[PDB]
């Protein structure tokens, strides 16, 4: 997260890490006991998923084990479009005051409204610095239009793009799968942005969940 500031402590408890043995890999979402939802490029052949604590390494944190990944059908790993992916937890994972499911949406939020975008992604660009504390950052979703003129060809269906004007706010690498929420439900997955990250008008991309809501059902309802 660039030009953020340390989340509230347990304001995350629906946050999730996905991890390459002790290093963080991207971020994601718990959606129940058993499914994380995350960005499709965040694939990995076996994942260690953190969850129950804002300071990545704490003791009390809960590690699970995850060797299965279910990615959109539709993701393209040349247009990174549909990037989206749900991972199922290997062993169940331990409901409490610090770890809680996350509120899908049941609609699309409109351009303007103010969100909030979490990780432990790297708070610095082009050199990075990954932080043992989750990062917390408010963003405005911006209208497909706008974005556009941005973008352009770059953009395909379901991205949506939020960032403030002439900031440096935005994701990085390490915070995709994570959470952007607005109003207390979750409306987008960090997918992609420029390079260095935090470019002044140059937005953040991410995979609009309001677009896959039912596929997101169907596919936990498939497979267990
Ligand atoms: C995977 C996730 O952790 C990471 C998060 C992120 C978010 C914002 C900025 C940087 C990183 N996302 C990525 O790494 C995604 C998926 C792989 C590619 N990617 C990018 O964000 C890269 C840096 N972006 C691009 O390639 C975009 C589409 N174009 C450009 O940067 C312009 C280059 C050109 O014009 O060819
Ligand atoms: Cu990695
Ligand atoms: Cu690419």
């Amino acid at each position: 997260i660039i030009d953020g500031a340390p989340c509230a402590r347990g304001s995350h408890p629906w946050q999730v890490a996905l991890l390459s043995g002790n290093q963080l890999h991207c971020g994601g979402v718990l959606v129940n006991e058993r499914w994380v939802l995350t960005a499709a490029h965040c694939k990995m052949n076996e994942y260690t998923v953190h969850l129950g604590s804002d300071t990545l390494g704490d003791r009390r944190a809960q590690r699970i084990k995850a060797s299965k990944s279910f990615r959109h059908p539709g993701y393209s790993t040349q247009t990174h479009v549909n990037d989206l992916m749900l991972v199922k937890l290997n062993s169940q994972a331990r409901l409490s005051s610090m770890v809680k499911k996350v509120r899908l949406p049941s609609r699309c939020e409109p351009p303007g409204t103010t969100c909030t975008v979490s990780g432990w992604g790297t708070t610095t660009s082009p050199d990075v610095t990954f932080p043992s504390d989750l990062m917390c950052v408010d963003v405005k979703l911006i209208s497909p239009q706008d974005c556009t003129k941005v973008y352009k060809d770059l953009l395909e269906n379901s991205m949506l793009c939020a960032g403030i004007p002439d900031s440096k706010k935005n994701a990085c690498n390490g915070d995709s799968g994570g959470p952007l929420v607005c109003r207390g439900t979750l409306q987008g997955l960090v997918s992609w942005g420029t390079f260095p990250c935090g470019q002044p008008n140059d937005p953040g991309v991410y995979t609009q969940v309001c677009k896959f809501t039912k596929w997101i059902n169907d596919t936990m309802k498939k497979h267990r």
